[PDB]
């Protein structure tokens, strides 16, 4: 990783997740905190963010909601107690902003802890000696 990209990681979460090595390092970092379900959820959210037809969001929303947001889901995603209800409420009116609120929490979740850890992580320090 060039010194130019690591500095960007300190300027915005998107740079860290938008870099080929940041993704690999970020995905590996999630494994350290076992938060890899978040990137899988992010990938599902991206597909959700690309579908602009509210008639197609319902089908996948229930599958994603039932899989990642079901309280009995084996790999529940770490989110606040109110965000999960919001996705369930989107069932009545599925919109493109239904998973945006959850995606925002994933960004804030890793940005609040992963970023601070990334700057102090051994991989980052190795890249930033």
């Amino acid at each position: 990783v060039s010194q130019e990209e690591v500095k960007k990681w300190a300027e915005s979460l998107e740079n860290l997740i938008n870099h080929e090595c940041g993704l690999a390092a970020f995905k590996a970092f999630l494994k350290s905190e076992y938060s890899e379900e978040n990137i899988d959820f992010w990938i599902s959210c991206e597909e959700y963010k690309k579908i602009k037809s509210p008639s197609k969001l319902s089908p996948k929303a229930k599958k994603i909601y039932n899989e990642f947001i079901s309280v009995q889901a084996t790999k529940e995603v770490n989110l606040d107690s109110c965000t999960r209800e919001e996705t369930s409420r989107n069932m009545l009116e599925p919109t493109i902003t239904c998973f945006d609120e959850a995606q925002k929490k994933i960004f804030n979740l890793m940005e609040k802890d992963s970023y601070r850890r990334f700057l102090k992580s051994r991989f980052y320090l190795d890249l930033t000696n």
